C-alpha cells in the first residue's frame, strides 16, 4: 500500500496539474530507565508519519497522516492548504554518499539484555562507597527509515539505527556532587555498560572537597563534554534563514577572521556514532561534508532550497524539518592530549560540564551566562573541583580565544569535538 | 479493523490466560499562526495511536503501535514485556456522565474561514493607530475520539472537540507595551475575533505611560487571567502519588485549613468551555466531581488505580498519561464584579499576568517569584500600569490570604477561576 498510495497520488497529480511530494518517517524505539537502581519506566513504541506536501505555481499545501488510507481525501486535503498563502521541490537524479548508518544489531537484542546493561551500569555506578545514589540510568534504541519521493523523480530511502546509554551518580560531600557520562554507538557491541556506570561514579567523586574560587578572568580548558554543549548555540546562528532575517550575529562576515586560526568546523554527513548521519536532508538534497569554519576562516552559512535559490548558491543538503541544520557539527581536532593541554594551560579552570543552555545561551547575541562544573589547576595538574561557578562571554568570542585543541574527540547528537583551551574567561 | 484488532488480541489474551486492555487515540487538529499579519506557519494533521497493555499476575507488558495490523505479533510483543519491572486494570461496569463534549461545528468549517477569523482578529488588533503590530495571532482546532477496552469489561468512547484563539498586540511607548487575549470554545460561534483582537489591543495601551513603584507589601487584586496561570502550580502539590514521594507541600494536610474560608476549588468532569472535560480518565475510571478545598479545608488528593488501591480509598478518576491530574480544576466564585473588588481593595496592586512559571514556580515548596504586568490602584481606581513588576510568595500563603472571590469565571485549559483580593503580597 505505500506503493499504491505513492501511485494514487502521483496520478492525482498529474491530473490536477500540480507536483506531488510524500515523505515518509517509520521508527521503532526501545527505552528504559532505572531511578535509584528501579526499573521505573519504559517505552517500546512503534510510529508511522506521512507527509503529502503538494506544489503549485510556486506554493505549497501539506497535509500530515499516520494512517495510510484515503490517497483522494489527502491530496485534496493539500490542494485545499494552498490557499493558506517562491517554494520548489528537488529533482531526481542526483548522486548520494553511501553511509552504513543501519546496521541491525540493536534489534537483535533481546529485552533481558536491554536489561541487564542498564543493571550493570547502575551496579559500577553504585559500586563505590562515596556514590550514596544513581538517580538515573537510561537506555535507548531506535530504527528509523525515511522515504522522499516526488513527481520530479526524487526517489530516496534510509534507514539508520543505533543506540544509547546513559548513567549518573551522586557522591557525597558538604554539597552532594553529581556526575554523569554517556555513549552513543551504532551498534549494542560499542556500549561499555560497566565502564560507563564507572565513569559516572569517577565524574561525581572527583568533584569531593569543591571549593569556589574568586570571580575572574581565567584561562579555560573546556572539555569535550561541556563544548559539545556549547557548541549547540552556533547552529542557529549558521543557518542562511536566520542570516536573512536579521537572526545572526555572523551576517556579513562571510569570508572573514570569526575563529582562532587553529579553529575548524566542519559539516560532516557521516560519523560511526553520530545517529544523525543520513544521506539527504528532509528536502532530498545529498548531504555534504564542508568547512563551515576553515582555520577560523567563515566559509559559508547552511541552506536549503529557498534560501539558495534567494541567494544564488548550490543547496548544501541542510534543509531538515524544523530549521536548517548540520548534521554533524564537528570541531576538528589537533594533537594534543588532555593532559597535554592540562600542562601547556598551566594554571586555570577546567569546565567540564555546562548547565542552563536554554535560558542562558543566546544565539542572536552569541551571548552566554551559564553554570558550570569543573576544577581548579595549578602546575599543570588538576588541584581541586570547583563549586559554584558561572561562565559568562560571547561564542563568537570563545571561537576567537582558542588557542589549542584536543586530540580527545567525543561524539554528541549533532555535535562532535574534543577539548580546548581557551586564552581566557570570565568565570563568576 | 478496530474491532477485528480488538477481538483477536482479547481471543489471544484469553488462550494465555491474561488479560489485555487496549487504549486508542485518534485526533485531528489545523492551526494556524499569523506573524505581524503574516500567515507564516500552519498545521493541518491526522494522528493515531494504539496502546496494546496485557496484565498478569499485577505485572504489565506494553506495546504501542501507530499501525492497526498484526495483533498476534503486538500481543507477544507486550507480553515480552512483562519481564521489565501490585497492578490492576479498571473493570466493566461503572457508570460514567453523560457530557456534550462533541460539537462537530468547527470540523464543518472551511480552511478559509478558519483563515477569516485569524485576519478579522488580526485587523481589530492592529486598528488603533498605537497599536505598533501585532506579532502573534494563532487559530487552532482539534477533534479527539478515545476508546479504552479491556478483557474485565471495560469498553468506553467519547469525542471531544473545540478551539481556540488568541492574539498578542503590542502599543507604543517610551518601551514598548504588550498585551494579550485569548477565547477557548467548543464551537467557533463562541469565539469573538473582532473582540479578542481589540481586547489584546486595549490590554497594550492600557500599559502606555507605565510607572515603577517602591517594592514592598501590597494588596493584591490578581485578575482571573494571571490566577487561571498561577493555579497550575496548585495541580502536582494534589496528586496523590507526589504526596507520597515527598514532592507536594500538601503532605499530612488532609483535613487542615489550607486556604482561606473565602476558597473552594472543585474538580469539575465537565464545563462548556473545559476543553479536557471528559468521561473518563486514561484508566477507563469515570471522572467524579468533588471538593479539593471546600470551604479552605482540604478534602481529598486525586487519584489513579496505584495510589488508590495503596491508600484503600476509591479510585477518583484522576488517572491521566503524565500524572494525576484534575479534568477541571476550579475556584468557586464569590458574589463581587471585578470593579467592586477594586473599590474594596481601595489602594494595592492589579496583576494582569504572570510570566516565566516554569523556571519561577515549585510546586514543590510552593514558592513563586515571577515577571508580571499589572495597574496601580488608589481611592478605587486604576491610575497608570505598573513597570517591571516581579510579584513572590508561597502559593498556600496567598491561598490563605484570599479573602474576597469574584464572579467574572474565565476558562483556561485545565483552570477556572475569577478574579481574586489577596490581602498581602510581596512586589519588586
Amino acid at each position: 500500500t505505500f506503493e499504491e498510495f505513492k501511485d494514487r497520488l502521483f496520478a492525482l497529480a498529474k491530473k490536477n496539474g500540480v507536483e506531488v511530494q510524500i515523505s515518509f518517517l517509520e521508527t521503532r524505539e526501545f527505552s528504559l530507565r532505572l531511578a535509584n537502581g528501579d526499573l521505573d519506566q519504559y517505552t517500546d513504541a512503534g510510529k508511522f508519519n506521512v507527509e503529502i506536501k503538494v506544489l503549485k505555481d510556486g506554493k505549497t499545501g501539506t497535509f500530515r497522516t499516520q494512517v495510510l488510507e484515503n490517497p483522494e481525501k489527502c491530496f485534496e486535503e493539500a490542494l485545499s492548504n494552498l490557499q493558506v498563502k517562491k517554494e520548489y521541490f528537488f529533482e531526481g537524479g542526483k548522486e548520494y554518499r553511501e553511509m552504513e548508518t543501519y546496521v541491525g544489531r540493536f534489534e537483535k537484542l533481546s529485552v533481558k539484555e536491554k536489561m541487564d546493561m542498564a543493571k550493570k551500569a547502575h551496579e559500577s555506578a553504585a559500586k563505590d562507597e562515596r556514590v550514596v545514589m544513581v538517580p538515573t540510568v537510561m537506555y535507548k534504541d531506535m530504527v528509523i527509515k525515511k522515504i522522499i519521493t516526488n513527481t520530479l523523480g526524487l526517489d530516496v530511502e534510509s534507514q539508520m539505527d543505533g543506540g544509547f546509554l546513559f548513567a549518573m551518580a551522586i557522591a557525597r560531600d558538604a554539597n552532594p556532587r553529581s556526575g554523569s557520562w554517556y555513549e552513543l554507538a551504532r551498534t549494542p557491541e560499542d556500549l561499555n555498560p560497566e565502564e560507563i556506570g564507572k565513569r559516572a561514579a569517577e565524574e561525581a567523586i572527583s568533584l569531593i572537597g569543591s571549593k569556589t574560587i574568586p570571580s575572574g578572568k581565567y584561562p579555560v580548558l573546556m572539555r569535550n563534554t561541556a563544548l559539545l554543549d556549547l557548541m549547540e548555540m552556533f547552529i542557529p546562528m549558521i543557518s542562511a534563514e536566520n542570516v536573512q532575517k536579521n537572526l545572526s550575529p555572523l551576517k556579513g562576515k562571510l569570508g572573514e577572521q570569526v575563529g582562532n586560526p587553529a579553529v575548524s568546523i566542519k559539516d560532516l554527513p557521516y560519523h560511526p556514532k553520530g545517529l544523525s548521519s543520513t544521506p539527504f536532508d528532509d528536502e532530498g538534497v545529498p548531504t555534504t561534508e564542508k568547512f563551515v569554519l576553515e582555520n577560523g576562516v567563515l566559509k559559508t552559512f547552511l541552506h536549503n532550497l529557498k534560501t539558495a535559490r534567494k541567494e544564488g548558491v548550490e543547496p548544501t543538503g541542510n534543509g531538515f524539518v524544523g530549521g536548517i541544520r548540520p548534521v554533524n557539527l564537528m570541531l576538528m581536532p589537533g594533537e594534543k592530549s588532555f593532559e597535554e593541554l592540562l600542562k601547556e594551560m598551566d594554571r586555570g579552570v577546567v569546565i567540564t560540564e555546562v548547565e542552563g543552555m536554554h535560558a542562558g545561551a543566546n544565539s542572536i547575541s552569541g551571548e552566554f551566562s551559564l553554570f558550570a562544573k569543573g576544577y581548579w589547576v595549578e602546575n599543570g595538574e588538576i588541584a581541586h573541583g570547583v563549586e559554584d561557578i558561572t561562565i559568562s562571554g560571547n561564542f563568537l568570542d570563545l571561537l576567537r580565544k582558542i588557542v589549542l585543541v584536543g586530540n580527545d574527540v567525543k561524539v554528541s547528537q549533532h555535535t562532535i569535538a574534543p577539548s580546548v583551551l581557551v586564552e581566557v574567561l570570565d568565570v563568576a
